[PDB]
């Protein structure tokens, strides 16, 4: 009952906080200051605390419709976090994120400057997730770590489901890292262009799964479906170095810089369609010939509505579009005036892409053994 | 569950929005306006919300002990309201106090005068108290609507529990009624001294519980105790009558000022001594010869810490003499200077005393039938 209660003060205070910083922006902010840097700074955080309550709302979904996401991810039958546990944590963050953000607005005591609110919210965040102490969500902490240190060495422990998704998870997460390059780049040089470093934090998300599919090819030794799934996960390489490239041909004031336009776009497109393709026939496994009255849906459906599987289709569509051009335009200059509100914009669109795609992969997962992870 | 989430999402938003007229009030309100006559319009309802919030706490501790307050209070066994329902309607209302509140300190839109959010409050609680929907605990308010006017006719429908136990929590409650009486009086001449009509509204729950004893006593024919209860509740006629009759021959000049402030004052003392040992002896029942080991206290508790019992008789002894004052004070001139605060600082606290005196005078009830409404 003390987790009900507290998820509920929390949301509660989350929300009069949210309504807060709207008041405050409008007023307080008026129409100054580059704030730009301090929205890319506090974007991650709020990320982070989308994806945590988007996956509440997942882990809610898989047990209403009967999918064993506790079997899938290998996880102990029983002292399992619940779907109230990610609201509460959810609503923790939230609650020092909003204070964080309503600090930097309102100017608090002036021995401590602005520059070290984010840096707080930050280092608490690390804190909490790696602290040793046996307090809070240990077991889930440390779980998450392990999964962590086995996913950015990739290509040595050998592949589970946890960490596949979890790969993948971080790909539909890759503008953190790229706010936690430019805040890098910011506090050094500014203080608290187009270069490759950028491009490959981009690409270090891809990188990982990628490997991770070379990997499982060399233990399975199955061209289908691994490499089909590593040169999916080369397309968005392809992308980001012709992208970077035409930036740079289009800052220099080459000529060769409508060959490198065309081959991005060319290469954007097959993106595009590659990671479309494979959401809808290999993850959520639909458009089967089995499918005997639920059109172009599968012989099994779970979740009850079949509209939700149509929206899905529809929704996945053009988020994966909208996600292809937003990761060009984070990495690349190609759209140096309405790029940054773009990216702004998307960020929680792909992110909500990502929570969608979670209940048809997992319940594919769950029907098919789509991923061949079970014996 | 739903009713747990609401409870703390109440809970959050009522915290962050005290915390705001807080803020407002040190930084908005500055030192300006005869604010006072809005701190005796709102006083009313927060000590209202303050009750039901301490009434959820007793029925949680009632329910925690073992006292049966649902066959005491002769309701349904089962359909009967829990803590968390009052928690969630005292929520509630605090939101809609806190909003009130912060649009009378804010001056919103211009086209509604700041005199109508308070009115706008109260016409909201009397239709959810009175509204005939079936829609929000309609059978609760249906009951408590019934009690309500069994005890405002008091003479006439036999006093059960519930009648008498009412009537008390308003001799706990008599300052909202001088509220509303001088709401009345300022919105009527002042627009949006010391007189007798006052002093009837004073004394208006003391002749409601002194009424019903009257009607006790003639169904029951027992001196004892129905006619020293009547006495009991006739000594704060006395003193309320003193009082205004010292500031009259006060205020006017008179040189028999010194025998109404004499009488006054012994009356006061009466009063004070004769209500603490009537709850001290009758309504929680102590200072019994039976009890064994409990010193000073009866032969059964059923409270665990003893500490209670001795910090309870404390805490009462204090707050009835801090409540003869402040019913001298409200409802007489006595005290022209600083009486608005004592008694703004006082009722919250006598709140807390009919709290605490809840506890002991249910738990007499429940183990020696000390009201002698069981058969």
């Amino acid at each position: 009952a003390w987790t009900t209660f507290r998820v509920g003060l929390f949301c509660g205070i989350f929300i009069v906080l949210n309504i807060t910083l709207v008041l405050a922006a409008v007023f307080k902010l008026e129409t100054d200051r580059s704030i730009w840097p301090l929205i890319r700074i506090y974007r991650g955080g709020f990320l982070l605390i989308e994806f945590l309550f988007l996956l509440g709302i997942n882990t809610y979904g898989w047990r209403q419709a009967g999918v064993n996401h506790v079997l899938i991810f290998e996880l102990n039958p029983r002292s399992n976090l619940s779907h109230q546990h990610l609201f509460e944590i959810a609503g923790f963050l939230g609650i020092l994120w909003c204070l964080s953000l309503l600090a930097c607005f309102f100017a608090p005591i002036s021995v401590i400057p602005t520059y070290v609110y984010p840096l707080a919210l930050y280092g608490f965040m690390v804190f909490f997730l790696i602290n040793p102490t046996k307090t809070f969500y240990y077991k889930s902490r440390f779980w998450l770590l392990k999964l962590l240190f086995r996913v950015f060495t990739a290509p040595f422990h050998k592949v589970g489901f946890a960490d596949f998704w979890l790969a993948d998870q971080l790909n539909s997460l890759s503008v953190i890292l790229m706010d936690l390059e430019y805040m890098i780049c910011f506090y050094s040089l500014e203080l608290k262009y187009t270069y490759g470093v950028r491009a490959i934090v981009q690409c270090i998300p891809a990188w990982l799964r990628f490997i991770q599919c070379l990997r499982r090819y060399r233990d399975t030794k199955r061209a289908f479906p691994h490499l089909v799934n590593a040169g999916k996960y080369s397309t968005t390489f392809f992308m980001v170095t012709f992208a970077a490239l035409y930036s740079t041909h289009k800052e220099r004031g080459h000529s060769d810089t409508m060959v490198f336009f065309y081959l991005w776009i060319v290469f954007y497109i097959i993106s595009s369609c590659y990671t479309l393709i494979w959401d809808l026939k290999m993850d959520w496994g639909l458009f089967d010939k089995n499918a005997g009255e639920n059109t172009f849906l599968r012989e099994e459906i779970v979740y009850p509505q079949k509209a939700y599987y149509y929206c899905a289709i529809i929704e996945d569509v053009i988020l994966r579009f909208a996600w292809t051009i937003q990761i060009s335009i984070t990495s690349t200059t190609l759209l140096p005036h309405s790029g940054d509100i773009i990216a702004t914009v998307f960020a929680p669109l792909e992110v909500f892409r990502r929570f969608v795609w979670n209940f048809f992969r997992l319940e594919n997962e769950h029907l098919n053994n789509c991923g061949e992870f079970r014996a």
